[PDB]
């Protein structure tokens, strides 16, 4: 029963935090908790807020929860999303590779292709495929976005640095990293990919069928298997690159209000969670995909007490990203 300040990223996601607020209020007692908005211009920015003491909470992708662990952050995840459906919930995603039909190329022919990412450092369109490719990228692999560049004959990488790199933000000017930039994201990294612009998306199983209606539109990609084939997008599960764990809010490990953010969502969930809405819906809006939480998602779960970053991701995870700053051939 007090404030939970909300960190939204950019326009978009503050415009859902500000209707979220309102409609929170509507329903919740007087004695409940409630929502304030707090505009930041990325994820990067929340991290340090929640930490300053400026903000209480932000969703996260896995691939960044391990960013915000690191000091002088030190956030620990308190609530995950879960996906699937509510009877058997899904603590994780699959990352997939997705072209169009009959493109002509297979994993093992990525160089000089045009990529599109999701965002740096995130699970499905940055840490999983990269560090596949790892080894076929050339040298020097550091910094990383260095052999990235090189690799690819230009991309879409939200977040990355523009100025350092500039490949990397050839098919997104700027590299924006929110959705003000159309190219972020899930849904961003596949208009770049129906757009024309780049060759490969990678992005999670659910991506296309939350963009494409028509099975008939969605006939005309497929995915990249890591055994040098193609398959069909209804196919994932047997043509995916990994599966990583699923999104969740961090907030602070000291005087972090974890209690107060997990009755608030619950209490969200229950009142404007899928289906539950005609006013408000906590995972869809008018004003874009994926803002505050992923359009997926279908609930939340509470995280087990006092968990760290490394248990959450775990060992396999943690090492992957670990190699990906360092590692040999
Ligand atoms: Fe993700």
């Amino acid at each position: 029963d007090k404030t939970v300040r909300w960190c939204a990223v950019s326009e978009h996601e503050a415009t859902k935090c500000q209707s979220f607020r309102d409609h929170m209020k509507s329903v919740i007692p007087s004695d409940g908790p409630s929502v304030a908005c707090v505009k930041k211009a990325s994820e990067l920015d929340c991290i340090r807020a929640i930490a300053a003491n400026e903000a209480d909470a932000v969703t996260l992708d896995a691939g960044l929860v391990y960013d915000a662990y690191l000091a002088p952050n030190n956030l620990k995840p308190v609530v995950a999303e879960f996906y699937g459906s509510k009877e058997d919930p899904q603590t994780f995603y699959y990352a997939v590779a997705v072209v169009k039909k009959d493109s002509g190329f297979q994993m093992n022919q990525l160089r000089g292709k045009k990529s599109c990412h999701t965002g740096l450092g995130r699970s499905a369109g940055w840490n999983i495929p990269i560090g596949l490719l790892y080894c076929d990228l050339p040298e020097p692999r550091k910094p990383l976005e260095k052999a990235v560049a090189n690799f690819f004959s230009g991309s879409c990488a939200p977040c990355a640095d523009g100025t350092d790199f500039p490949q990397l933000c050839q098919l997104c000017p700027g590299c924006g990293c929110s959705t003000l930039n159309q190219y972020f994201g899930y849904s961003g990294a596949f208009k770049c990919l129906k757009d024309g612009a780049g060759d490969v998306a990678f992005v999670k199983h659910s991506t296309i069928f939350e963009n494409l209606a028509n099975k008939a539109d969605r006939d005309q990609y497929e995915l990249l298997c890591l055994d040098n084939t193609r398959k069909p997008v209804d196919e994932y599960k047997d043509c995916h690159l990994a599966q990583v764990p699923s999104h969740t809010v961090v907030a602070r490990s000291m005087g972090g209000k974890e209690d107060l953010i997990w009755e608030l969502l619950n209490q969200a969930q229950e009142h404007f969670g899928k289906d539950k809405s005609k006013e408000f819906q906590l995972f869809s809006s008018p004003h874009g995909k994926d803002l505050l939480f992923k359009d997926s998602a279908h609930g939340f779960l509470k995280v087990p007490p006092r968990m760290d970053a490394k248990m959450y991701l775990g060992y396999e995870y943690v090492t992957a990203i670990r190699n990906l700053r360092e590692g040999t051939c």
